[PDB]
């Protein structure tokens, strides 16, 4: 009974994988696979339209927003957001809120297309969100960028930051549809499906329809929002099977209570793991400030704040023999990371909860 | 009993889809799905390395070449080829060989990144290939581009042109691994997997190692050849499932005799359909000249050289009744188009051949 | 599911058996079975003429050759060839090239009508074709006989030998129409139709029209080439149903690309098996020198050169459990033998190759 | 609705053609066709042994008699009988009785293998049997040959002739198993299956076991009784499907009363037509003497003895409108010939009887 705590690609609901297996050779009586299905056929037109309607219903996406499915992953949008939006104002300036490895990597990628100004002082360690009241915002910047949830460091926004009245861009790859979102506050929301809403190969991008037509000339057509929105994400061959998988995962989300229930499940799973760390008497330490602790990714150290390597490997190896996968923290941080996306059930978190209390009972003073 | 003549995405071998189904929940005893498999796991490392080895083995790729798997499809490389290569020489110039709709679209996209020079007069109709002795090639061009197989107009190269020593870029989306290729004579080879080596979502790129480090600054990192070769295509989350699907089709290709056998089958499949056209007494009309006729995509008309709309609808309606799918010609050309890719079997073409004979016998005057 | 690797009689195309089944009671509306059809009727003249034209068309038989259909099988020609041709020169001598079991049988049978001389030294094993330079040819011999393909030992000519201008008689029974043939180089070609062109009961004999009229006095009139050629194979009641079946198989070969396509298909098929043997690391042994390996019959042993009986039985027992018939080698040789004639499809050879690979993976020490 | 009066190949029972059609693709559930079956398999062993058992049962063939199945038809035995038996005595003589065209052909063919003495003077008209007591028999002759039923002239033996202890050979091709036979009185019986007991392609031969081993050197192996009886008709590939068809016809004759009932059913059929001729008052002319009239073939003329070409054409034209096929007389006699073999039912003959009665009533002067 494997329990997959993958960081991305992640666990998919067992119910969904069972339907993908059944329909793999004959999708709902059409006589062919989705892997063989044409993106121009009427069969796939209903698949991609259903996926889009499930994005607009679950997130309550206003009618003045375009929902498109592109390739290239989240790292692809690190280039797509500037190429499409850095030309909103003549200065070609952009403000970036760096709270972890991904918002940092995004700001570096944005330097290829203009002058990038980070809005706050560089944090010594990614352990908190700089107070937005201290944000040095440029009134001539084309947009403001920030990552809602840092998968490696465990820093998550529990608010939508006030950014004057400027265009707001948000990376929700690791917390997409984990909680309801007031979409109207955002200019562009993008998320890789391989984390919380499907399989790797497709990236959902929600754009306000007044931001189309500002893309730079060097923006590749397959990544230009205006081109891709005008063709309903069918400018070229899209990731057909990936969109079909995401729709089934989206269907699973709607059946289990929508975005409102996902947030409640994400509270229970994160709290039970955090309360084991807060009561660990120092044995488990999470360097993130309590007001910004991510509910999707929980990276922690064992024993001491610097990380007892001998104790961590024993934790990983004994978790492996218990069929708990991908608990090893990121390479650039080490330590332990526990990913608690939507597919991760509460029974799966309890196995991790009982295993962490028992491992502390056997190693702590 | 469905016979899928899809043009892209296209038919997959039935033995492959059977394995994808029984392993979909537990890949080779790992305990999870490939859809859940992390791209940083030991398990996916075997899959992506096995796919590369098969690309190198089946095509006999020399050692001085990188094999990377990118996202964005074929049209993604229409932008990635200039972004990475057009700065190879100081002129930012490039030569393109337009033989059909796909090379034409490729030249239009490359204009976003430099000065493009189409090396020949505009063909009144894409029915032939201009002789390469008559090519107005620029000695200062960064590369010479051409599409090996035109999927819409059925025009194919049965030779590697003499570009007078220039770097040669080739689009082999619709004939990749349908015949042996001398990889040494090319600078860059790319192909969308959704046509002949698997499913959509992944694009195989074969690059000569001395052509990295010339990418423009606006080139997105996920599409930069140097960045992805220096990461073995794992710069960000790659299309794991599409790479795993492509790996099986490559295994299936090697089991049926490799690229040398695919050329033998493509000749039998294509000739059995061209024979029916050449001996049709004008009932079936293929406008492509014989020296350039594609062995992958055969477009033709019925009734006359311009196409009897009544006969072509009766043809496509009865073809659907016989469970023969995606025979309808491309929206910009109409008529009929039969796609005979690798997975399309001889018993598939024979069913089509018998239907074309019975239909001509019943409707010719 | 049944996969028929029969040596002869062999498998017939499933489309041929399906048509024979539906016309068995009312052949093309005439109201009777072919089994009831008179050999003097207008309907059967159209049948036997169409069968002769297809033989002339697919093999490109010159106009100065007679195409006659006889009874008695190939072993019947072992007597009809001497009876008709051994009196061509007054000496009544014939030179024979023994390359396997069926050449020796034919050479021994010919000793009942004249003095027979084997042109090459007795080979210790039927594993290689003696170099035509080694042949000790009699300039007074009436003809020179050789077997194109040895069905029991797997030794095949991929050339027409030089016989110093003598009349060349060939036994192509087990490779008839598996490849194009320069008929102008031969004097007499015969082939039992039960191996690669039809069912048992009829033999096709192609004789140059000037070799008629040299038959001995003891030649039965039903086997005399001059008598049957003058009666269009209708001197007596011919095997009507066998000739009807043979015509349908000829039509199936023509619809699948004629002799040229059969050579391409027979190359892919035999390569699939030989590649397993050549890379088996001594687990499969094929004694025939690779330059003389048959593309129709692949005899081999399992374990060692002499063959491990315990392993070969387990192979055949498991193969029979998988509905793969007639894999047992010939009685005089034993071991394994795979017959891959024209009707044996690529998927059929793919089931066998996948089985041999798994069997080698389960028992290789 | 078709009434098949064929002379050979002839009508087969509707019951037999049906089971052949049902089992054509999967004989008794073994997976393959009889056309694909190997003559060495245990499946064909049951077929040929049952066909041998039925012949021995329906004719009461003693144990000292061999039953073999050859190729070459009836005319094949015109040469195989002398080749096997003309050397019983050193003189190489053979006594032949020429009562019609088929015994005349056999006598001329036998001259190729020895000196042939016709036992009676030329008849002038094949209308009677020369008295066996006036037969000029050679006491040193190797055998005595005679045709029991002359298919062209309608002259049948209703007795076994006394040849004074000579080895007796009989050509029962056109009345085989139409009546019981005292096999003990014969040395060799043979019959082409295509006239009374199946379809063309196979010949049954019944030989006393002490008449083997007298074949000349020039006899082909496939036609030597000693060779073929020693291998149980499996010296080479036998007409597998033609032997299988014979087994069903014999099984049909057994289910309908054996030879004893066929003789009495043949009496009803022939008496119906012969009486119409006798009472025709010269409108229908049968020149054969009543004591020697055949019960299988009834040749006659219309109008007068020499034949009215006008009436004989309208008879064959109106018979063709009524679907009464093959009623035209043989090429060497012309006129009309009705063949009343076993599968020809009483209901069939009544259609002919009513037609002849109506034609006479409409054109008799
Ligand atoms: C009594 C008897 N003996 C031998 C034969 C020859 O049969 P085959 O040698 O298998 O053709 C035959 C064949 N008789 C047929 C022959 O027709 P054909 O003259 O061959 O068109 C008939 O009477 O019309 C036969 O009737
Ligand atoms: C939050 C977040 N943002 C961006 C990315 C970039 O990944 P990709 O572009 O390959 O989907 C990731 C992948 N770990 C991520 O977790």
């Amino acid at each position: 009974q494997v329990v997959n705590f993958g960081p991305g690609p992640a666990k998919l609901p067992h119910s969904v994988l069972l339907e993908i297996q059944k329909e793999l050779l004959d999708y709902k009586g059409v006589g062919i696979s989705v892997l063989e299905m044409s993106h121009r056929s009427s069969d796939f037109a209903k698949i991609i339209n259903n996926t889009e309607n499930l994005v607009r219903e679950l997130l309550a996406v206003p009618d003045n927003y375009k929902v498109i499915f592109l390739q290239g992953g989240g790292c692809g949008q690190f280039s797509a957001v500037p190429l499409n939006l850095i030309g909103l104002k003549a200065g070609r300036c952009a403000d970036y809120v760096v709270t972890g490895a991904w918002s940092a990597k995004a700001a570096e990628e944005a330097k290829k297309f203009g002058t990038i100004n980070i809005v706050h002082p560089k944090l010594g360690s990614y352990t908190k969100i700089p107070d937005p009241s201290t944000w040095n915002l440029n009134p001539d910047a084309s947009y403001v960028y920030y990552c809602a949830n840092e998968t490696v460091h465990g820093v998550e926004f529990d608010f939508i930051p006030d950014v004057k009245g400027a265009v707001l861009v948000c990376d929700m790859s690791s917390n997409f549809l984990s909680k309801p979102v007031d979409v109207s506050k955002f200019g562009v929301i993008f998320a890789g499906a391989q984390k919380n809403v499907g399989s790797a190969g497709v990236t959902v991008v929600i754009v306000r329809d007044d931001l189309l037509g500002f893309a730079l000339r060097e923006c590749p057509s397959v990544l230009e929002y205006k081109v891709q929105a005008g063709n309903s994400s069918l400018y070229n061959t899209p990731p057909c099977f990936s969109i079909y998988v995401m729709g089934l995962v989206l269907e699973w989300i709607k059946n289990n209570g929508g975005a409102a229930a996902m947030e409640k499940l994400s509270s229970i799973k994160s709290q039970t793991i955090y309360e084991i760390i807060d009561n660990s008497q120092g044995f488990y330490v999470c360097p993130v400030e309590p007001q910004n602790r991510s509910k999707m990714n929980i990276p922690f150290r064992i024993g001491n704040a610097k990380g007892d390597d001998a104790l961590e490997k024993r934790f990983l190896d004994k978790a492996l023999e218990l069929n708990m996968l991908s608990l090893k923290g990121h390479r650039s941080v080490g330590g332990i990371r526990a990913s608690l996306y939507n597919a991760v059930t509460i029974e799966d978190v309890q196995k991790l909860a009982a295993f962490m209390k028992k491992f502390l009972e056997m190693h702590q003073l």
